[PDB]
RNA sequence: CCCCCCC
RNA sequence: CCCCCCC
RNA sequence: CCCCCCC
RNA sequence: CCCCCCC
RNA sequence: CCCCCCC
């Protein structure tokens, strides 16, 4: 059944069409470096509002592939968006839908932090704790890309889990720019991600584009680092579930376990039919995520789940155990087996 | 039985829920130096409420292990209090459950007290004598440990025994402060622990925090002797049976008390199977102690108090003897023993 | 044949369907804060009818477990009892199957009591004397626990130790609310668990869920340690007689004894089999009990009597003695062997 | 319906 | 995020 | 039929 | 029910 | 609480 569901999603003959009378912004290599200091301005300040921080961060992506190439992107992810050019004025930028009067406070409380920061301290401003750094857009990137781990979990996880690890994945940047809230920018790209969703399309794009680059500087070798960490997200089971088969947990040979084996090993063969882009289902919300779930096979989710409690792998995970009984015979198993 | 009922309690696939709609207060270690303020001006002036000293001291903790290493805590400790932070405001802390009120007296009367002692004497306060001494936290976490090794026992004897303790353990925080007022601070030690449950939990995590460092202070050393001497709260009993096999008493070879031997040995493999964190039990008030008790043994038990009475161990101990004559008879052959 | 007959019982495809159209009562979580308010209630005044006081304790244990999880422990126990729901109207609780007239009356009777206490007191009513106090359920529950202790004797004998030993095992409770009535609450917790055998399931639920926290209050300390009295309930007889085993009684060497001692150790086999929830055989009703049953022996039955009622352990148990020559030879050696 | 930990 | 020794 | 004391 | 001294 | 001499 599996196989034939999948058959029937990928061979159609017809595309969708959705967000036919909207549009959104990119910003055209031309103007690089100048976002580059916007997509630093927000890092070394203190700013009230930090509201479109993830949309100067996408409009970095799109000075980096390009507007031509950002068109074609948002078209080839099923959205009929009509990408809008940035121009400049008297210099500052004018971003669709980014109100200029966001862009004139965050320039202008910058400014007033440089200003404060240079006429009391020495004048050493190393090159590094500039806005004008060619890294902060990539900084910004950054705790995007912490963000973007956590889609497929809840706002409140994903917000205290991107603190606590920027706290220590972005060390450096927060040492060079002390005044950078990592909560309210992960705010910000958490309400990107949700609300555009061609966007995921467009940063899972900057990913691959990154990752194939020939060379990077560091901040951009962390992006790909935190981008690949993303990879699985939404079927941790299918992870568990490989974790289980690989400890040769027993109670994955009891009666109901070995009934379910047979689907369960079709999901994993429909794993392998999609080949590459599978892991990026969950991160795109693609439709055809949900083929991969193992919700119809709750004895080999609760001897998977007991197997991850046993080996402490499990953590705080919020799934379901159907069979409890298989759940505690699996997880006192793994841990007699990890001890 | 034993064993069975142990294994019943240990293997339970379910986790109970408590303190559900209940928050409690911590604070960030970016105001740990701020915390040490607070904890010193309650030891060095004269003050009419001492009620939230016991808060201040976990306070401090928290400031010690972090903010989330201290919900973490509280989490695992099977309480599902929320924490909420600690903010400054003009600078003075507005911690969570604390009065405002209350930080704003004790700030006030350790400033007059200093100012007193400043103008009237001739101003040469030592490093030690201010409040902003970095070993006031653990001066006060010192009289709640004191308080903390007397939770089985009763409030006055607590307390009586916490004077009459730290009035020589103490003696050096003493003199540096004249003015400490240990039984109160005792009183709100011995409320705190009895109010919140999960307290208990955080500073037995600080005390194994602490004596696991690689370094520390006279006052660190100190709460972890006073801490490791509340270790085996709640189970005199057994520390007096195996002191009674080490005394050889021939009681013990009495009929009855070689008919309860096999039960007696029942309980302390029962210990050993529960390891190191078996001592914690009464001082955590975990439910699962109580499999530990010695009172179905009341022969085992009159011999074991006897033999303690006769060494003159039992000082004034409140346990019941069931058997008179075997109290006496082992009462007897102890201090027979002993002379 | 023991062995056989279990396997019979054990082995079976078949599940019983009882209850199939009756509806249980639940409290949800959400609902806690007011359920003690409720449970406490009960406490301090003197009601003219008790009659649901049990059904206040297992809504409050409904609270604690959840309702989603007592609906399963309920499914589980082969009760097809439909759980309902409680809902709140004025705020007071509407409980199925308690009239509300019965909960209008617990409340106004403790609101003219608490007015009666203050009005002519002087106004300092402490914090754990009010009925809004966090330990009142479990006091509540305490009551029920010593009741369930005495489900396998009878009605008078159980109520008759439940009033005598919580007035030391309650006695701070007791002091805290001076008016509260053991006797009619204690039986209300039997009427609940003669009616509704499934509620068995439910507070050894409960039991279990409270032991295996890390943490707890003295309350629930106190019915762990109640609830573990428990264990054994109905099966005094192998209790009695591996201490009879332990006393190394003579006449456990006649004859007829040692005619019985194969098919004695197949019941404790049987015991072994069975495992950690044998105990909880007779306290929950379930059929299988009786394979326990040392009736078949009565020579052996009567030689551990006889040893009992040497030793004074007899005290006033009602079981039978078949064979009078072992039973009071039995008394007069474990007699002379205490002397 | 699905998802849910850590890095 | 990653990296981190010696030759 | 079974259960039946004390803590 | 459990706990109960001293350090 | 612990420590406390000599070399």
């Amino acid at each position: 059944d599996l196989s034939y569901k999948h058959a029937i999603l990928k061979e159609s003959q017809y595309t969708i069409k959705r967000d036919v009378g909207t549009t959104t912004a990119v910003t055209p290599s031309s103007l690089q470096q100048e976002i580059t200091l916007l997509c630093g301005e927000i890092l070394y300040a203190k700013h009230a509002d930090y509201k479109y921080a993830a949309e100067i961060g996408i409009q970095y992506i799109s000075t980096a592939l390009g507007s031509e190439r950002v068109q074609q992107i948002l078209r080839n992810s099923g959205s009929e968006v009509q990408v809008v050019l940035t121009r400049t004025y008297s210099q500052m930028l004018d971003i669709h839908g980014v109100e200029k009067s966001w862009v004139e406070e965050i320039d202008k409380e910058a400014r007033k932090t440089m200003a404060t920061l240079l006429k009391e301290s020495s004048g050493n401003i190393p090159q590094n704790q500039r806005p004008s750094a060619p890294d902060t857009p990539i900084i910004l990137l950054c705790v995007g890309a912490l963000i973007f781990t956590k889609l497929a979990s809840t706002i409140e996880v994903g917000l205290e889990t991107t603190v606590r690890r920027a706290n220590r994945v972005l060390s450096d940047a927060l040492k060079r720019y002390p005044r950078m809230d990592i909560p309210k920018i992960a705010r910000s790209f958490y309400d990107l991600f949700e609300q555009k969703v061609y966007h995921r399309s467009l940063f899972i794009e900057y990913g691959k584009a990154l990752g194939s680059s020939s060379t990077g500087s560091k901040a951009e070798s962390l992006f790909v680092n935190i981008f690949m960490q993303a990879y699985g997200a939404g079927q941790t089971m299918l992870r568990w579930g490989v974790i289980a088969r690989s400890s040769n947990n027993i109670m994955l040979g009891h009666v109901s376990v070995q009934a379910e084996l047979k689907q369960v090993t079709e999901v994993y063969d429909l794993v392998r039919e999609m080949g590459p882009e599978s892991g990026l289902l969950h991160l795109r919300q693609s439709p055809k995520a949900g083929l991969l779930s193992l919700a119809n096979c709750p004895n080999f989710a609760s001897v998977v789940l007991g197997n991850a409690s046993g080996l402490g792998i499990i953590g705080m995970y919020r799934g379901r155990v159907p069979n409890t009984e298989l759940f505690s015979a699996a997880e006192s198993y793994a841990k007699s087996l990890k001890e």
